[PDB]
């Protein structure tokens, strides 16, 4: 059931913004590790005396990395005279965010029909305002409300290239890397208490609970009208034998925040081949692969969707497979992106639910917790 | 003239420590860009609840990247019960350093005969103490004094692998990258006033002025007894037509700090080939190459040291060449390592002064300021 109760017109995920201490080094690491091209910049060379912001793109996926300059460079500015290209940016907020949480996602940005209306309706329905709507060069409107912890939901709307004040990157500085990643599939938060978090966000968005199907978590998924914007949220389950990874997150993150970004690939085999080649030369590491028991067990579960060669290719790359009543999910998880055991990335590809593909086809892989555990026990025997 | 006036026995440069916001991302970027292998770690997985520290090595060059965890992880600790592997580390100091200066060098570490003696003699001769001598596992002693700005000179001495509490890295996580870099040749500071900086450092070390031979700077070089530890210092020259890059440094860095690290290569051609291949895929960019006039002019200056093919190889890679009365210097400079126009790296190789090679053979390339300017003007004509 999808009651289509969005309180304003939402289109798709637009970008994800990381708040960094040094945007250059994080952006260069991410570019090489994920196969994303340098696409736009806003920094000293573009007249921005406030913050350095670098945009990476792969297909429709947009990662923004932002870090503050010394406040002394902009000490004479006021908001009416700012050289910042992102008017919501604040030196103190960014330094405090990074001190508290380390490297992580500050903003989950969605494109909407009218950011000023989305902001007004959201706040009228309980959203905690973070940054009021600001019109940039009479061309783009951006506004921000609190999502969870210190993460904001950012609304962006275009009258008719990223943001005014950003320059396209000189293609000599823009190597055309591409490992197959194409868009953001979902963005997941960790919170201490799931119920109040869901009530808050569904309250101000009108997002509905996405239909789904004892190890760590309780979760639920909020979805836009066409279920293309997907915001799962997790809470820990306390008192178990193996400590909940959600609770570990909350301890090392200093509270609620974004847990993982799931990036859709148009060819998950190629993406994982390319990412794994680079794991030890600057890129990203992956979680330990499941035992061969797990792949022997794949034949009985997905042998009608994947051939034996396709299954052994999953085994080569450590790919997990799960199944809905409608579609099949291929997924794999990186180790944490930075120093703290907090944020990580998921690579996914979905098969089925053809109409275009419907959002959330195959689910989110919750069935893979049990399957992984069983495979580990069976391999031990 | 070298009066050999060191007040304690100094051996060689030992390591350089960067203070970061996220040590993982900076270390991975640097590893790929410079061809340095992951060699040791001290972090949550080794029992360090205070800071994450990753060591990269290439030959004898050692780069350490350190970032603080949330203070909450170590809130119950006191210095006598610390899990930090570097006892001088302080959460507040590190966060304040990074807020003020951005990504940069906190410590220039030299190996000495006896770090406790070096510290005592240094402070008795005017050094401002930063961290007192601490003996680690009855095996290594480390102490720190102020060098300039918020940079410390770190003394390390070994009774008889990096530091106790660091673990060697599992070689599956240690890809054997190597682009030819072998050691730190010199480390350079920028200060507002050269005279007082020189008097201070030479005062407490006994380092002597290194013998040398109107665009930006005044500089001088302090050297150890065998002139293997080389610490140049620059001050700006104000009131010129083109603004001094030393003054730009001081403005964006919020004062004095480390300007550049010069890394000796055993094969500067191979190093630059490998680094330039990676500039746009996560590595480091280089300053704009000199005009062909500069390389046409090389024949008359170094045509007795380099063949025509060796000179055109310099032209392929943008390498600068300068000459002493004793030796020849090949050098090139990266663009700034991070967001701010502050710290950068120099790659160098020296030819001549064979006895082993004597330190500082060929100088530091100050003659290349004039040669670059002349080449630019001649190319314009
Ligand atoms: C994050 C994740 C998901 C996931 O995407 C997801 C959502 O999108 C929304 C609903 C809740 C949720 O969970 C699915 C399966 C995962 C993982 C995952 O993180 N891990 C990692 C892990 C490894 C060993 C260990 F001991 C503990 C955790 C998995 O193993 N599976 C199998
Ligand atoms: C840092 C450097 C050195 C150097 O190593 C050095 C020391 O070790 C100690 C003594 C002082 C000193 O300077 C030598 C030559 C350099 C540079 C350098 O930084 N640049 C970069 C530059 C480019 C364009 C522009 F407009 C301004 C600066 C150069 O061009 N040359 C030619
Ligand atoms: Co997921
Ligand atoms: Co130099």
């Amino acid at each position: 059931k999808n009651p289509k109760s969005d309180k304003f017109k939402v289109k798709r995920f637009h970008h994800i913004e990381f708040w960094c201490g040094d945007a250059t080094n994080v952006a260069r690491r991410f570019s090489w590790g994920l196969g994303m091209r340098f696409s736009a910049k806003s920094d000293l060379s573009t007249g921005n005396m406030v913050h350095a912001s670098y945009l990476l793109t792969s297909g429709d996926l947009r990662f923004l990395f932002t870090a503050p300059y010394s406040p002394s460079l902009s000490a004479g500015e006021i908001k009416p005279t700012t050289t910042a290209s992102i008017p919501s940016f604040d030196h103190g907020s960014c330094r405090s965010f990074f001190s508290s949480h380390g490297l992580g996602v500050r903003a989950v940005a969605i494109e909407v029909e009218d950011a000023e209306s989305a902001f007004s309706i959201s706040v009228a329905n309980g959203a905690i305002p973070s940054s009021p709507p600001i019109v940039l060069n009479e061309a783009v409107t951006i506004a921000e409300v609190k999502l969870y912890g210190d993460v904001v939901l950012r609304y962006v709307s275009y009258k008719a290239e990223f943001l005014p004040g950003f320059e396209r990157v000189e293609d000599a500085s823009s190597f055309p890397l591409d490992y197959g990643i194409r868009r953001l599939d979902h963005a997941v938060g960790n919170v201490p208490e799931l119920g109040p978090a869901l009530t808050y966000v569904a309250g101000f968005t009108g997002f509905h609970q996405f239909a789904e199907f004892e190890s760590g978590l309780n979760s639920a998924v909020l979805a836009s009208n066409d279920e293309m914007v997907l915001l799962p949220i997790n809470e820990p389950v306390h008192g178990t034998k193996r400590k909940s990874q959600i609770q570990t997150y909350l301890e090392h993150n200093e509270g609620a925040g974004l847990q993982h970004l799931a990036l859709m690939s148009e060819d998950i085999f190629r993406t994982l081949r390319e990412m794994r080649k680079r794991s030890s030369i600057g890129g990203f590491d992956f979680m330990p692969s499941p035992p061969p028991t797990y792949y022997q067990n794949l034949k009985k579960r997905v042998g009608d969707v994947l051939s034996d060669d396709q299954i052994k290719e999953c085994e080569e790359l450590g790919i997990l497979v799960d199944r809905d009543d409608q579609g099949t999910l291929l997924q794999i998880f990186t180790k944490p992106l930075g120093d703290r055991p907090t944020i990580f990335i998921e690579i996914i590809q979905r098969v089925g639910c053809m109409m275009y593909q419907s959002g959330g086809c195959g689910g989110f892989g919750k069935g893979n917790f049990s399957e992984l555990f069983k495979s580990i026990e069976e391999y031990e025997k």
